């Protein structure tokens, strides 16, 4: 997976987050509207963390019809906080067992928890630093193992953060400068990957392979060097709306450039996989775009057009069908249908 | 600017052509249905070539509302012949002036002529070899005086050809092996660009810039090494339809990978420009897909659902609006509206 936040110097206060989901198999992803005040359980042990959602969200699920595997993978809430769970990471989660004072939170609900409770990256980082819970993952049927993952976050202010578990310890990097994040290697290592390429130009050469390092490097270069709203001699400066749209096109093109062609696989490197879909978050407009790479399907969801007030514990679901082939076009909030929140995987 | 034909070894007799259009400005592109038996003139000048179309086509136009610079840039006809006019080429067209038999054909109509008259690449190559006409251009004053292109072709049989004008002479390369074609450098040079990268693995390294050479190399690699219909015994072997769809997804992902991010420009290399849109041709199903890179818009046109019988010299047009922002979804033949064929640029 690849994620970035794109910031146009010529169109400030208009951040756009984009992400690719990379996995070798169908993720059976659908979209969900989750209203305010849902009562949720962490899905861990007898000491599972508990909360009541404060903010409504639109999210992208994976395997939501399977008790064993259902998760929130990606989403944005009504305050503009976006969260992405990047798969095929190299995390080692805590050994320590959940206790009533420090209860468990399933990995499957990790992003949901954040989207449900916090309005900004900063807010979320402050709360996560207190280590109020233990992140847990399951023991599962063989062949193969599963997914390790880490969590990236972004704001309407353009802020960014990433949270990983290395040697069982929670490691947080928080800065508006952390515009690009890949699933691998660890973020400390990610931070040094550009240096060589900055020394020579990115216009001179870039690595082109699918490797996480290459995707990171490519995306870092384009995000810093592409301005679609440059002033041109003889051509009116564009209006705000046109500038916004151009930024959106730029973000889409970069995340497409960092995607992994469909069907590609390398036995030596099992952490490289087909990009199956992409999401793009326009924070200011609160618009959540979804794009299938498997089926022709691109559309968005306008959180301003959704009522996130409580619905007596029910929610809504946009069924994308097999291989995300069920076509929706334009603003799609109207096509969401009532449904009970799926259960998060855990124990 | 990038085109390829994708052939899946595990799903034979199902070729897919894909192309990216790269240009620094809005091309004001729309789609057009052109029925059988349109009477057409080569656009230049006293001695313009004349013909009556034998096959109907769906095509993508550029600047079709401007006398000076309307053209057919891309399309497929009812027999599965696809044609693409690749822009920012390094062609030098003939010096020789048009004479009544050998009359002139404007560059703007070059692809249309081929789509109108021939059913296969082979048929088209045989006719083009006879040099029945002189290709002409050169009508505007312009900000700076240069523009150029070459013509790539493909079949339902998976056959390929490219036609260029080098030192004023027509050069044709015709072979099912010519799966990938870029706008630059000349095709003779293109043919040698992979060798180095074949020697080392493409899984080992690929060049990752927007240079035509890099795009050619990346696309060549993915086209030969990606099989989305590999048996994985594990997951049921797929049905014909699912294999077809997977091939479609693969082709889309590869052309996206070879696209140029929107807003990117390099003063030293003016022949690199933003990808503005992509088309994909499914020859067997006769489906023509169009995808904007500027606006969210992806849909297709099913030639089996169109009646290509003569309409007393009229045609139909699918208006894509400013920046191709007018949204259509699914099979869009029904949204085409009657209109008179635009005039091809020339003299």
């Amino acid at each position: 997976c690849t994620r970035f936040v794109y910031l146009d110097p010529h169109n400030p206060d208009y951040p756009i987050t984009a992400r690719s989901m990379d996995w070798a198999d169908d993720t059976e992803t659908n979209l969900w509207i989750f209203p305010q005040e849902l009562k949720r359980s962490g899905g861990a042990g007898q000491y599972s963390l508990e909360w009541t959602s404060k903010y409504g969200s639109v999210i992208a699920s994976a395997f939501d019809g399977r008790k064993g595997m259902a998760s929130t993978t990606d989403g944005v809430n009504e305050k503009g906080l976006a969260a992405n769970v990047l798969w095929l990471a190299e995390s080692e989660y805590p050994k320590t067992k959940p206790t009533a004072k420090k209860p468990g939170l399933s990995v499957a609900a990790w992003a949901q928890y954040v989207l449900d409770n916090f309005a900004t990256v900063d807010e979320a980082v402050k709360s996560l630093q207190q280590e109020k819970f233990i992140l847990v993952t399951k023991q599962v049927e063989g062949q193969k193992r599963l997914a390790t993952l880490h969590l990236s976050l972004s704001d309407s202010s353009g802020d960014s953060a990433i949270i990983e578990y290395i040697d069982g310890k929670q490691v947080i990097h928080h800065s508006k400068n952390y515009q690009v994040m890949t699933n691998s290697p660890t973020f400390d290592q990610q931070l040094t990957l550009n240096a060589y390429w900055d020394q020579i130009g990115g216009n001179v050469m870039l690595p082109g392979t699918n490797r996480a390092a290459d995707r990171f490097v490519r995306a870092s270069f384009y995000v810093k060097n592409v301005n679609p709203n440059k002033l041109i001699p003889g051509v009116a400066e564009k209006g705000k709306i046109e500038k916004d749209k151009a930024d959106l096109a730029t973000a889409f093109s970069i995340i497409r450039n960092a995607s992994v062609p469909y069907g590609y696989s390398l036995p030596d490197m099992p952490n490289i996989a087909s990009t199956r879909w992409r999401t793009v978050v326009d924070h200011k407009s609160l618009q959540y775009f979804f794009e299938s790479a498997v089926s022709p399907n691109i559309f968005w969801v306008d959180l301003k057009k959704i009522n996130f007030a409580p619905r007596g514990g029910s929610a809504a679901k946009l069924d994308l069908g097999p291989n995300q082939s069920t076509i929706y076009s334009g603003q799609a909030s109207g096509h969401f249908k009532p449904a009970q929140p799926f259960e998060f995987a855990g124990l």
